[PDB]
């Protein structure tokens, strides 16, 4: 059927990377994973496909830092898969003002992670 | 089940994208395409998914030129999807030497090949 081959291979790929996602959080949401670098814990909600250890997160005063930089500085490790996405853990009382936020959302990478 | 996360969502990730590869060429190994900058047209046999524009040919006396420069010199075209696999076409008598290849074999970028 007359149409650009990429064009088609293009839809074909969107179908199935998003089935491969949905397989992932399908299997992660809900579980419990141990940051070893901190002997910490935390129960996955969500993965961010969209975002990757290159974006940057604003701390207190405003400063932004790559998820990258912040791991060499606060934990000596130096990030190897730049291209992971990231695992979201929400906390108990994170929305509550009718709309707005309070606390923020808690960022892990899956190369850090270790499931139980 | 203990296991580093990323090392799961590689796993998975490998079992989707071959199912996605495997997807595309029993839809495009068979069928016929139309290099439309140059009305031609060829049958495709396979796709070279670990190939890419960026890749190079050597021409008749040995020098190399990445599919990039060839399409732009040759022919004026700026290929926009830098990342797209190549198809294969295979002519009709190839090897035939008892094991060592004769004719080479044909390349198009799926970007500049259209359906029927």
């Amino acid at each position: 059927s007359n149409d650009c081959v990429l064009d088609v291979m293009h839809a074909i790929y969107q179908q199935n990377k998003e089935h491969f996602q949905d397989e992932c959080t399908k299997l992660l949401v809900g579980n419990i994973v141990i940051t070893r670098y901190n002997n910490r814990t935390y129960r996955i909600d969500d993965v961010d496909w969209n975002k990757t250890p290159k974006d940057s997160f604003t701390m207190s005063d405003g400063k932004e830092i790559t998820f990258l930089e912040y791991y060499s500085k606060n934990y000596g490790i130096t990030v190897k898969e730049e291209d992971q996405p990231l695992l979201i853990h929400r906390p108990s009382e994170r929305q509550d003002n009718h709309g707005m936020l309070l606390k923020g959302e808690i960022l892990l990478l899956p190369e850090l992670s270790f499931m139980t």
